């Protein structure tokens, strides 16, 4: 077999990016400042995390093990839980001592034949009393909320038609329903999506079968009161290119970003319309809504070239590391429209952004309030001098987060320092009378000062200051998606406005 | 009650002090060499970290709440386990989410009554499949060596006599008796000294009441063929200056450093003879054997004024940080002389030593070899000023280990490196055949240059060299004493030789 390195190596696993891998607890976690005591409730996020060094050389950041991190509050008190999601992976190379899955999403570099790939590290949401841990090549894993403990593999009670769930469902305040689909949905390389739909009984109601015009990556998509949207990245799969050791995506500079817009209920695969958008990399959806002439409203970061820079076209043709920016894009579709080709995007804010939230309690509908992540190269506001030596590479770097006021236009920014990076954050509704964007927004901070992390505590008032500072002892690696689980919601999701 | 902070102040808690509090797992920890593979067991070792920030500014580095780790040894693979004692001063405090214990060793500083002020912080042995976490003023906590699961306060069946159990108990390799003591045994300021042992099978053997000719701390004591040695450090302890708020601890300039010498077995509390030594600190002993001619050859190390300088005279009289050297000496006694002052001890090296082990195998007998930590001044040894202002306070610091051999004289040190301190060294039976002191040495070292706690494996045969270099990638709080528990070593003790 290859050799099975005993130490990390390579900048995806250097400095800031070296893996901790610790799973339990700390209790009582150091504050300065003061947690609101109102807040209750629990900060689930997610990060790749190798728990062994892998036989690939840089392994990029999106292959390595779910590790979920719980953050616990209540009266102004936090404790952290952290544990490893016991996907087969996880596993099967615990047991071996070594790694064993290979190359991302190519089951033809694996040491042994796996008969689950996932390493469930892209997102962590709440569904019906469990904690579902997710990635987009394989259904979820079921997750204990309390204790982490790992359920396994989860179907909906033998109900999941796909063999995919993506990382991206949306939670419907007014139907309680979550929505979901499944790119690749029959397998590598297939054009199969499968969009589908639970109630908040746990019964499945939208079923349907659609096929993509090329095996293009899905990675987030939208949901409106009547249609489902799936903007598609200009990554293309061949399995041949797999079977031969290559990369399971690659860009493709030829086609455009197409956007599918399909009727949410009651519709068959023959009734989506593939909108063309001009070529780009479709990024995180902040969210989409019908506006009264029942036009699709889309906003979502996007980009002109490929932000996923390690997959290049066919030559070997890309940007370099830093060099791609996404801006906070609206789009607009009309179902009933005939023509194909969409008008370039209007741009809702100038900043280099991503990993935009908004208020759920709005979600599929028109919000008005935004909060997304910013990367800030204006001199002086990161010390890239201190920062880069210590940051290692592989993962997405933010400076900022910003909050858009969408009626007044009002952008608030906060600057956690020049020697600190941010993560995703989540949004704290103050209480379930709270107005749209009026509440806490909390924030995980790398401190490369320290090599510590940090989750911060904003008041939606000024979001410019900290109300507290959460001081970890350890590194979380900087990590993807997270969700905010309120004690007072007792499905877990914030009641709709 | 006095505020409880929310965070850690001051130099006993920054730095590579500042407590981390973790309790959990890190699988296949990161290894550069090679971990031998005929190494099979566990490395348990003990540290102080408060749990919660104290009450009491300043508060000693012995005070804080013990967190036992586990280092799991096999086929050159190693995991760690980290876990506190469940204490009822932890699981109280834990209760309340704020610290309730007031000053080292004084009950009437508490915010609550105590039955058991045990921090358990200060040594963990095996003993009849169990792990006993030790606190000299307290019994023992039991343990489950394979989970750190604590069991509970523990008593020997009922057999316990004592209100005091030793950090320091001594297993016979011969006997295989546990031989035990406990000072201040019937309370605080009592001067009774309670002796006792347990056989293999868990029976208490001895139980013999003595008097202390002052209320002093005895922290250590040694174990031959037919004595028992207790040496008193000059610290005393006055219940009525506790009562006023004070310290339990006070030094004592105008007493010797009594050594009292008592038969093994058989004898009554008035057979101890309390022999004088020049006035000095008690510190850890080594080893201690009769001779050819029946004289008790005690060997520890020894200091001429106050090691815990924090703790000084009535006056407020004693040595500064870093002044008082200790050093590796030999005394002579004989329990038929009817002298009582003792002449000075000869020194078996130079270095300014503390922590000294020696092959347990011969414990109790003559040895040959000794393993201890160092402190070297020599200039270039410690960067000194790279290390201090990242270093914290209130913990003894050792830039080396040596071994010595008894016969030739000949003196291996191990340096780390200019930025690295050790802790106290195990050493480990290259096998059940080896000779004295052949086989392997760990100790666990302070990284400051990367802020992280790494775990050195050495050879014997060459103490300057790094076998295997395991790399944790969070700080372990210096800590106190450690043991191995050998796979290969049905009671957890290795055989005679
Ligand atoms: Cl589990
Ligand atoms: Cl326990
Ligand atoms: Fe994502
Ligand atoms: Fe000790």
């Amino acid at each position: 077999l290859p050799p099975a390195p005993r130490y990390f190596q390579g900048e995806n696993t250097a400095g800031f990016m070296r893996p901790v891998r610790f799973e339990g607890d700390i209790t009582n976690l150091e504050v300065v400042g003061e947690i609101p005591k109102s807040i209750e409730g629990t900060f689930y996020r997610v990060m790749p995390e190798p728990h062994l060094p892998s036989f690939i050389p840089n392994d990029p950041w999106f292959n390595g093990d779910g590790n979920i991190s719980g953050f616990y509050f209540k009266d102004g008190h936090v404790d952290l839980k952290q544990r490893y999601v016991r996907t087969e992976k996880f596993v099967r190379e615990a047991e071996a001592r070594r790694s064993l899955l290979g190359k991302y999403r190519n089951r033809y570099t694996d040491l042994v034949e796996f008969k689950i790939r996932s390493t469930a590290n892209t997102n962590i949401v709440y569904w019906r009393g469990q904690l579902l841990a997710l990635k987009e090549d394989s259904p979820p894993y079921a997750m204990d909320p309390e204790t982490l403990e790992t359920f396994g593999v989860y179907d909906f009670d033998g109900q999941l038609p796909s063999l995919t769930f993506t990382a991206h469902p949306k939670f419907d305040p007014v139907t309680r329903e979550m929505v979901c689909f499944g790119y690749e949905a029959k397998g590598d390389g297939t054009r199969d999506i499968c969009y589908y739909s639970f109630g908040p009984d746990g019964k499945i109601a939208e079923t349907v079968w659609l096929v993509s015009p090329v095996c293009g990556m899905i990675h987030d998509f939208a949901v409106t009161e009547n249609f489902v949207i799936f903007p598609i990245i200009p990554l293309v799969c061949d399995v041949e290119r797999m079977k031969q050791g290559g990369d399971h995506w690659q860009w493709d500079y030829s086609i455009p970003m197409y956007i599918g817009v399909l009727p949410r209920r009651g519709a068959q695969g023959s009734d989506v319309k593939w909108f063309e958008a001009p070529h780009g990399f479709a990024g995180h959806v902040a969210n989409a809504f019908e506006d009264d002439k029942g036009h699709i409203q889309l906003q979502m970061a996007y980009a002109k070239d490929n932000v996923f820079f390690w997959w290049p076209d066919a030559n070997g043709k890309g940007p370099r590391p830093g060099e791609v920016e996404a801006h906070f894009a609206n789009f607009v579709l009309d179902y009933q429209s005939d023509k194909l080709p969409l008008a370039e995007p209007t741009y809702l804010v100038d900043d280099d952004m991503e990993f935009p939230r908004i208020d759920d309690r709005v979600a599929t509908r028109k919000h008005k309030h935004t909060f997304f992540c910013i990367f800030d190269r204006k001199p002086g506001v990161t010390d890239f001098e201190f920062v880069m030596p210590r940051a290692g590479g592989g993962a997405p770097m933010s400076n900022g987060l910003a909050h858009l006021n969408h009626e007044t236009g009002d952008i608030q920014r906060y600057l956690p320092g020049p020697r600190k990076l941010t993560g995703e954050c989540i949004f704290i509704p103050r209480n379930s009378e709270a107005a749209e964007g009026d509440g806490y927004v909390m924030v995980l901070l790398a401190n490369y000062e320290d090599m510590c992390s940090e989750l911060a505590v904003l008041d939606t008032k000024d979001l410019t200051n900290e109300v507290a500072l959460i001081k970890l002892p350890v590194r979380l690696r900087p990590g993807l998606h997270g969700n905010w689980v309120d004690k007072s919601d007792v499905d877990g999701h914030p009641a709709p406005l």
